[PDB]
């Protein structure tokens, strides 16, 4: 069975680049604080005990309040009068730095407005190895390289807006079947510990890793740690990810918070790496918890050093502070829990003063504009053999799909969206929010045609196709929506337990589009999903006009997409992964059965890089649409290809701030009233194993705790780190590459000029991403689109160095408009 | 049984009135005339024929293009690019005669522009006998003043611009249920004949046939004749519906055309006043006609006169020169039976040439306009707690209910409306049109809350009650949409053949208002609905704040409602009809069992004149919503009521006459240059042999026996006392009482008031107050106006069986003015006037 190596001491901060500030700030408050202060900020108060979806107790006495961490990447979840953006996979469509920096602004504010400290978001894990993966759409795109600077992008806009950010999840939790033992038993199947996914050293730098060293970089404050095994190590607990990966190597700063039900440990996770618990029992309202009460007696009873808890509590400080949190504090004044405007203020069990829970603030402001304008810059044209833009001209218009229409239930009538009902602008599972409100392409689109006095009619049951057929001949456009839904593991719809059983259109969606098409020679069609469907039974029909993908446009979804259709917005956005034939094109299979007997379900990665492009390419497969591609209402020319070649090792010894007394001073403060399943950092008595309750408390404790686990002593630092992000010499920049870019044209416009590298060597993708940006031409405009290439988008990872390498292999350079149509090209010259 | 007693000869057109014109210009060109060609002008070819659902063909010879009748009373049916208007009993609910008229003018341009030359509508009949008949929504309300005053103006606005209006359907076509044979057996029933409507002769007067005397006196051109028997007589071959009441009575100068299938006889049904038979065969592609071949032969063995067959022809062709229709005359530019833009000329055999059937002509101008606006006028606020207009300040809008939403097949996908799905908007049967789009009350509402940036959702499934339960706890206001569904009897909806079955709401709608109301203390409730219902398990809940009626909106549905709603629009509508607490409270029962074994069922009815709020004041019954009743945002004031009595025809007609010759029965063979489309009707004979070219099993089997006594007599007749001017004696239109009051606008906003006068005729058997006048009056805050009208004789009479006559009867008279039937707060005794 794969193995995890061990990776000790845990790191401690050192006040890094960006952070020092922040830092030398934490260092002075946590010094003032007792020990069941610190463990206070490390830990949950329990699930439903408070406001949030997750929150911790807070420092009463020196005034910090407790921390509010709620979801989700896309908006704030479980609340109310606040917006609801297009998801992460919108953002990598858009292919634009500043819109996913806007998005990030946007949402920050929201947050900030609810009292809310740290937003659970963004993701880029997963990654998205299999195309049928059920959270892929919460992150970006398969490619690490689009993924990681959008993804940093997003982080800088909610971190300036004063919000802590949570990149999530860290990391390989790329599938959801068996993430979580008691979610696959409700699902009949038995498993002791969750899936395990293994994966090579070369590989996770590679690719997964990537948009984390970018995040790390970019200064987000907080990591989400994952409920997968990576080499048969928690992710909660993995010392290898945790102490080696993030914090000695890629030298991040900030806290380390586990999942949800992924902390699995108290001494064996402090010591790994974490540093904060939620939503801080052990299982949901279980009144016990790794921490709290069991990490202030860790540390009494000598097994957790002093210092790993003062670090812990120094991370925290210094990510709230790296945001400047204190200054916009207020508690959380909205409930997860309920919409009343009155309840007790602990939700869960029902006690506390019975008080105001919700003050219904209206955070939105003008988002629903920034929504809009993503939504229609994140529409993907794949095809249009001249049907657009409309003109409003057209005479009869029919609108065909259940996608186009109302959810009869209401747009958030569907608990955490858990179905695939009306118009498809958010997927399931708590990577949500509540709509304000919901435009549909129906209303949208109706209310355009009656702004010409056009005549217009919306079908909205996919198996009605006699009324389709009798419209669709009658019709001088029909625009046709079909679409493809998925989720986090704990929703199943039509039996898709989270991840996709399929990559075919819910709701006879293809049976939809020969119907309309087979009788109207001007068919378009317009696809609402989570990622790639299959449109091969129908995207080549010769009365098949146009196909956009639309993603996940939240709020404003009708309106993102009129916009688009009638030509307000020129089409800009491009594919962020790769549309195959077959599912089979894809490989990298989901592990849907068990395959270790009623242990961990095993999740080799064996097919190494090559996910989605990478792996079509080295099959020599032909996409229906290759990543990258997306057309325009006008054309553009790439010319004018110019290269130029451009001109510590050790640690502090681990600090300890502030002192820590004796059992007696941690015990629970006699004047207080303990609420039920509350989780507190006091022990019931100065009995340090009876107020721990552990079976296996004292108990062949220095075996279980790692060799250098508590070498507090200065350490080497890894070749590969020394930096934020990585070593600083990783950042140099060799080569600036330059192309002149025309809109040759009859409308203004954006092109996603994108630059590829080919490293060399037997292993190697033909192709990978290394730079991109969106540039706005009016027709016959120019401009020079100029970058450069770093050490590290000219390195391989070399297991044997533990660092990045320019292999001796012969690099090239393509520009062009996307992974296939890369007309321009050169050899790099040899840099190191 | 009951029995109709015969009225014989069939009265022939004498150029009456407002008709000189036309009927000398009729009798200049049907002189001109050959037997077979007068007969095509009363015949219709076939069903599915030709491009309209009736269809004659015309007098090519003297370039008289085939007569197009489409369908329906609230649009063109069957076609494409038109307009769907609201229907008829909105129009009622507006009050406003002006509204009428331009609801007609818009609808006459339309079918104008399609190369259509008579528009099947409107209805004001059924008038209304019971609440729960399939298709009383397609006319106006149960009351005579009120429906007759609409009716009239509907058919002036259609015929001003150029379209043949039809007065229908003529006459106790009160409900659906038996209404034709073979219907009645698709539903299980096997009965011999039609539903026979049983009315005493006062009653006829006073209620059924007071609309149309005032179609008649409008200059309405055609009438179409009904499926029911009255009396046991066919309403297409009742010589007393048809050659008394309506012809010497009324004096109807126009044609009467029979229902689709209603024609049962040809020397009969041609010498008991029909004109025209549609659609013009026996049954659907029989190739048999009761007249075609069958007429011109009638004529040949001279069983019918030729001055009956050339009245027919002078009525057709006077109807048509009196709207103008020559004028404006183009072949119908669509097809009803496709819309493919070519195909076989000849739809229903797929023969004739190949060609261009559908020219897709855009006929709607800016007709959603006064769509908008009728819809908007026609919104009955019945209760408003001070919940209404809404501000756009509303936090948190809950949109709840199936009513709001979109019919998941399309607004058209439910073939002549036959379902009830999603926003109730038109109801169904022939009594329709294709929309051209439907704006629904969740577009409408949604858009104008992300105007104001607020938070709104819409639930449309009414048994997703958790769902409705949640949002409603979190809405600043809950606007609840309800509906009840009807239409005509050849389409059942869940058991509901054509008549409704209850008026309780569909689709859960009861328990989706109390689930709303047991938790949001504003909420709102709409009513779309082909007539009243049942509200009296919730209108009184501390919770509903406001309830709203709105009918068949037509196509702009939901920004009409959003008008209201959002106070562009003060509602002015009034109830047309009573909201009863049962269904009991209504009687009226109608008939749903055989009740006369195997013959056709018994209809009497026996509550005479006494139904809709007539009946609840006769037995002291409380309505809910009295008929009159709507509310305002505004408050008005009645005062200062005066009355000012004022000082206020042949006794034969001539002989019948005959227009051009009849030659020998050579004359009338089929031509020999033509091919004869299948199941085309024709006016011609296949030879010289009149028995053998009839092919009709009882030609000349006791032929004088089954030739009514009279029904031959071309002589000079007596003129009835009623009778002698259009739309009865004129003396009955003299005006003998001016009736005067102050009405004031005493609120802070501008609205239109609905005065309303009422009389008391006195008597032991009259109802306690009939309605005789109204007016709907736009008044700014403060302002006044004084509101006159005047009470013809006829507004004073009962009808009076032994003379034969109106008459005002000695009982003392009382006016009543006020804002409904039941707020009455004006009363004046009348003086004696005669
Ligand atoms: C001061 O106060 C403190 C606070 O109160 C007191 O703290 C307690 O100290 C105890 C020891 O005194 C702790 O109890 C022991 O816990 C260990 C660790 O369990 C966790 O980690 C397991 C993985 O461990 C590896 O990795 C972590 C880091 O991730 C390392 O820290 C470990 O050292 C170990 O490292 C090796 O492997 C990694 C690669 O993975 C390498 O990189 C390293 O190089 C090393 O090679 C993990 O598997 C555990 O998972 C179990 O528990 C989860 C529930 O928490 C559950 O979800 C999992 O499914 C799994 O369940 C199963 O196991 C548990 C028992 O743990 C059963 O209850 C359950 O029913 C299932 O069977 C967990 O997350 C733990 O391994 C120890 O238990 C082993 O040893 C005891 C005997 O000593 C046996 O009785 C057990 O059966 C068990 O045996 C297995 O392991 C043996 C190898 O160790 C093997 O020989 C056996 O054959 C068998 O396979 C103890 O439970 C306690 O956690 C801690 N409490 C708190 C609150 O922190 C403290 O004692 C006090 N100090 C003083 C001085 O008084
Ligand atoms: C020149 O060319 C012409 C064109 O070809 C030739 O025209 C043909 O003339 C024939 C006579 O020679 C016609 O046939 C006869 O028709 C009659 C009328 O039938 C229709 O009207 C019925 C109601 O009648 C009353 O009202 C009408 C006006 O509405 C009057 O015109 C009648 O005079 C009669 O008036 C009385 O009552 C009213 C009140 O209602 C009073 O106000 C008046 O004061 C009078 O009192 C009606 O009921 C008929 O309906 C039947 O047929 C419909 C299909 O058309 C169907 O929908 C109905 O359900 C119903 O079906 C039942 O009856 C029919 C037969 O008629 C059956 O086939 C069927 O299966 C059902 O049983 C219709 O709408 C008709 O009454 C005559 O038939 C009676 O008498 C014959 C024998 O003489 C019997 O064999 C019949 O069974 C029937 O008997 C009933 O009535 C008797 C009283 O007379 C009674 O004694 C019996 O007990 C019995 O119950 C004839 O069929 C033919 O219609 C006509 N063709 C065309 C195309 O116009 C002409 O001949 C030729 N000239 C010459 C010289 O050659
Ligand atoms: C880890 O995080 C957790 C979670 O955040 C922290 O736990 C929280 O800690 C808070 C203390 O910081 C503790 O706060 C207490 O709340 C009690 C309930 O307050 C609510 O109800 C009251 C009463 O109806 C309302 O007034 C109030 O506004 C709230 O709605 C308060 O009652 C406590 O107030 C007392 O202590 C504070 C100072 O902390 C005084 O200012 C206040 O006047 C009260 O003082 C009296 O009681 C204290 C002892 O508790 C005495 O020392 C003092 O002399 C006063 O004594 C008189 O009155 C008491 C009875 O009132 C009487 O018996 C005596 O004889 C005298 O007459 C305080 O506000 C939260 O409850 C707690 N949260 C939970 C869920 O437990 C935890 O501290 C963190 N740990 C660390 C190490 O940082
Ligand atoms: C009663 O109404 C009936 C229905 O309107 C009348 O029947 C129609 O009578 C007309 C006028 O006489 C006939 O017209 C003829 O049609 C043929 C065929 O026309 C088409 O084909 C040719 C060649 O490809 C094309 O060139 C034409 O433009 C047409 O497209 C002509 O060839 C003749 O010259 C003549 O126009 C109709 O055919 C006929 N219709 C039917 C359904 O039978 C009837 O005349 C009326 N009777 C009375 C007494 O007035
Ligand atoms: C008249 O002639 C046609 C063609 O021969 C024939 O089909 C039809 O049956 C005849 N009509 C009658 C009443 O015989
Ligand atoms: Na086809
Ligand atoms: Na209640």
């Amino acid at each position: 069975l794969a193995f995890s190596p061990p990776f000790y001491p845990s790191p401690w901060a050192n006040g890094q680049g960006e952070w020092a500030e922040a830092y030398q700030r934490a260092v002075a408050i946590v010094s003032q604080m007792t020990l069941d202060e610190k463990v206070n900020l490390t830990t949950g108060t329990g699930w439903e005990l408070e406001k949030c979806v997750g929150q911790t107790g807070g420092v009463p006495r020196l005034n910090i309040g407790g921390m509010c961490l709620q979801d989700s990447p896309l908006g704030i979840r479980d609340s109310d009068y606040n917006s609801a953006f297009p998801a992460g996979v919108n953002v990598a469509a858009t292919w634009d730095k500043n819109l996913a920096y806007l998005r990030g602004q946007a949402m920050g504010q929201e947050f900030s407005d609810k009292g809310i400290d740290v937003q659970l978001g963004p993701a880029a894990g997963p990654l998205g190895r299999s195309p049928d993966g059920g959270r892929n759409w919460e992150g970006f795109s398969p490619d690490p390289a689009l993924t990681g600077v959008l993804f940093a992008e997003t982080i800088k806009g909610i971190q300036d807006a004063g919000v802590v950010a949570t990149a999530k999840h860290y990391i390989l939790n790329e599938q959801e079947h068996f993430r979580q033992v008691a979610e696959a038993a409700g699902y009949g199947f038995n498993i002791s510990d969750t899936i395990s996914s293994n994966v090579d050293d070369k590989t996770i730098h590679e690719m997964y890793l990537w948009p984390f060293a970018d995040a790390v970089r970019a200064g987000v404050g907080a990591i989400m740690c994952s409920y997968n095994q990576i080499n048969n190590s928690y992710g909660c607990q993995n010392s290898y990810t945790l102490n080696k990966l993030l914090k000695a190597e890629l030298g991040f700063q900030g806290f380390v918070m586990s999942d949800w039900g992924a902390h699995h440990s108290g001494v064996g996770s402090a010591l790994a790496g974490l540093d904060m618990s939620m939503p801080g029992d052990i299982t949901f309202d279980s009144a016990t918890s790794f921490w709290g009460t069991n990490l202030t007696i860790a540390v009494l009873n000598g097994t957790v050093p002093q210092w790993r808890v003062d670090d812990m509590a120094v991370r925290i400080m210094a990510a709230y502070y790296k945001v400047g949190r204190d200054r916009l504090y207020q508690p959380p004044n909205f409930s997860s829990w309920t919409r009343d405007e009155y309840g007790f203020k602990y939700f869960y069990p029902q006690e506390g003063p019975y008080e105001k829970v919700n003050h219904f603030v209206n955070v939105q402001r003008n988002h629903s504009e920034v929504i809009r304008k993503l939504g229609a810059d994140s529409t993907v044209l794949l095809k249009n053999n001249n049907a657009l833009p409309l003109t409003g001209k057209e005479r009869k218009v029919a609108i065909l799909g259940e996608d186009a229409g109302s959810n009869s239930y209401g747009a958030n009538g569907c608990s955490d969206r858990g179905c695939d009902n009306g118009t498809l602008a958010m997927a399931w599972g708590s990577g949500t929010a509540e709509f304000p409100y919901l435009v549909t392409p129906e209303q949208a689109i109706q209310a355009e045609v009656l702004k010409h006095k056009g005549s217009v009619y919306a079908i909205t049951d996919n198996w009605a196709l006699s009324q389709v057929e009798t419209l669709a001949k009658q019709a001088s456009v029909s625009l046709v929506f079909v679409n493809s839904d998925a989720g986090e593991g704990y929703i199943s719809v039509d039996g898709n337990e989270g991840d996709r059983n399929n990559l075919t259109l819910w709701k006879n969606g293809d049976n939809l589009i020969k119907a309309a098409a087979n009788n109207c020679n001007n068919t378009i069609v317009v696809i609402h999903s989570v990622g790639p469907v299959l449109v091969d039974e129908w995207y080549d029909h010769p009365n098949v006009t146009a196909i956009l993908w639309a993603g996940l446009p939240g709020q404003e979804s009708g309106n993102s997409l009129a916009d688009v259709l009638y030509g307000r917005v020129n089409p800009g956005a491009k594919s962020p992964f790769t549309w195959g034939k077959t599912r089979e094109a894809y490989g990298d299979y989901l592990v849907r059965e068990l395959n270790n007997g009623n242990g961990a379900p095993q999740d080799d990665f064996s097919e190494g890089v090559f996910i989605d492009y990478r792996g079509f390419d080295k099959r020599n497969e032909t996409p229906i649409y290759e990543f990258g591609h997306g057309l325009s209402y006008t054309t553009f020319n790439y010319s004018g290809l110019h290269i130029q070649v451009l001109n510590a090792t050790e640690t502090g010894a681990a600090p300890t701030f502030g002192q820590v007394g004796n059992a007696s001073d941690y015990v629970y403060p006699e004047g207080l009233t303990r609420i039920s399943k509350f989780i507190y950092p006091w022990l019931n008595s100065t009995d340090l194993k009876a107020s721990s309750g552990d079976p296996y408390y004292g108990v062949d404790t220095a075996e279980h705790v790692p060799e250098g686990a508590t070498d507090g002593s200065p350490q080497p630092v890894l070749p590969a780190g020394g930096g934020s992000g990585g070593n600083p010499r990783l950042y140099d920049e060799l080569i600036r590459v330059s192309v002149t870019v025309k809109n040759t044209g009859r409308v203004a416009g954006d092109a996603v000029p994108q630059l590829y590298v080919s490293l060399g060597g037997p292993n190697e993708p033909k192709v990978v991403l290394r730079k991109f940006d969106r540039l706005t031409l009016k027709p016959s405009e120019e401009t020079v689109w100029t970058t450069t290439l770093t050490r590290r988008d000219l390195s391989n990872w070399d297991v044997a160095a533990q660092d990045w390498v320019i292999t001796s292999y012969p690099k090239k350079v393509h520009v062009g408009s996307s992974s296939r149509q890369l007309p321009l090209h050169a050899a790099l010259p040899k840099v190191q």
